[PDB]
């Protein structure tokens, strides 16, 4: 199995550092985290015939720490030379299209089977039900499943970073100008990623193929996020929408 | 570097591994032949046992039980123990090894456990099925074992350790058994350094799973008493009754 080249190790060091420099609570999150009160995000005893509405209370708790998560995704991308080479127009499109994907990933990787929750921003542990009633709905199930399936993969910072790099450089986003260039960047990240994986030596058959499918799951989650956001603008009042949160979809 | 298994330990590792493989339902992918228990079965509209769901479990309970016994008998160290000791050890690890085997077959995508490698069931089906909370304990164990990526050898060794529990009430060759367990832990410990898993504090956390399997085995004993009160005698296979006397 071909391992990463000197140049790729250089690239790997750039992404890993960029990710670690933007990944909250890089200093033990499962020790300083705080569990969201049980009473918050509790399944409705009545359940409206509509189809389940968004728990405005839980939603408030989620959006109160959403901005930092969004800005962090932007800082990560700006720490990558390749990204900084892209036009302003392209950068915005790529960020708005991978924002939720990368965040969902960051949360998924922080899945704790013992408490069966996700540590958002590495400080808030939420249950599958709390995140759902919080406004993500079925999306919560998608993210939780992802986290459960990623356990056996034991992804390190370099693999999560590279994963984020691949999600960031999506040349299939609508409106992109440097379609070709961006794809060259992605292929570079993918190549370095795969090579790094051979170096890591994971104990799981068809690791590479299975991981790529996860990129596909993130794409689905990101899309469902946009649709889920539409219901939020309908049920959730404006006062609960942070500055960057709304622009990420508008 | 960490110490790896010696030549003598490799042969022991070979024995236990082949013993487990010969008594386990895989070596051919259990996801290609497994079937899902009808959703309508084991539905939950303490708690009463779902007779129908129960019947489906005990219908394949004997095979699982007989395999654990076969596993132990394929181990020379076990055959050197008195009949009374063998009976004691088996009755004390049966559910332990069984739970372990079911846990390792956990499937995140379907969120179920493939019993005997042919019947997949949900947390609810197994709970109302008669295991109650024990079902949650087994599913929890299965979820925490994903990152461990245990191979047949590690599960086999794990079963060996559970088997050679010299603290079982009534045992006679307590020291001979203890000696056997350590030989497995040592070989297991060395094998672990060979594999080299990417899970921080792998060894410590795995050993802890052994303690969880201990609790699961105990909670099942008390759970079995509820079954002999709610479930009719017909649904109790002969070998199933004796094992958990
Ligand atoms: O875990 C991290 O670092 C990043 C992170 C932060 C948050 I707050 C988060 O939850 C969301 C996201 C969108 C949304 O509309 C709602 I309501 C909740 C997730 I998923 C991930
Ligand atoms: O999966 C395997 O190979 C072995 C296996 C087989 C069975 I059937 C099983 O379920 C049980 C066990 C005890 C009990 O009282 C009831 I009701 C159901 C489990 I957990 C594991
Ligand atoms: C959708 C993405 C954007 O347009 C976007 C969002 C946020 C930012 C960062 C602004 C500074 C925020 C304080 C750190 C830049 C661009
Ligand atoms: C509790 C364990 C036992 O005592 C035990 C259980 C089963 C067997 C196998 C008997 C063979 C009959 C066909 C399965 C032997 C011993």
């Amino acid at each position: 199995k071909p391992e990463p080249t000197d140049e790729e190790w250089e690239l790997i060091k750039t992404v890993t550092e960029a990710h670690v420099a933007t990944n909250a609570q890089g200093s033990h999150w499962k020790q300083k985290r705080k569990f969201l009160p049980e009473d918050i995000g509790q399944a409705p005893i009545v359940n409206a015939p509509e189809g389940g509405k968004v728990d405005l209370e839980a939603f408030s708790h989620f959006t109160k720490i959403i901005t930092p998560a969004i800005t962090r995704v932007v800082d990560f991308a700006k720490k990558l030379p390749m990204f900084c080479e892209l036009p302003c127009e392209d950068q915005i499109i790529l960020l708005k299209g991978c924002c939720m994907e990368i965040m969902s990933l960051r949360a998924a990787v922080r899945y704790d089977p013992e408490s069966e929750t996700l540590t958002l921003n590495g400080e808030m542990a939420v249950t599958r039900g709390q995140l759902k009633n919080g406004g993500l709905g079925v999306v919560s199930d998608a993210i939780f499943r992802l986290g459960m399936s990623l356990s056996s993969f034991n992804l390190d910072d370099t693999e999560v970073a590279l994963l984020q790099a691949v999600l960031l450089m999506s040349s299939d986003r609508p409106g992109l100008a440097c379609v070709e260039r961006i794809e060259k960047y992605q292929d570079s990240f993918l190549l370095a990623f795969e090579h790094y994986i051979n170096y890591r030596k994971h104990h799981v058959t068809h690791f590479w193929p299975k991981l790529l499918m996860k990129v596909t799951d993130l794409r689905m989650i990101g899309a469902c996020h946009a649709s889920r956001f539409l219901h939020m603008k309908v049920e959730c009042p404006t006062e609960l929408f942070p500055p960057l949160f709304l622009e990420v979809f508008e």
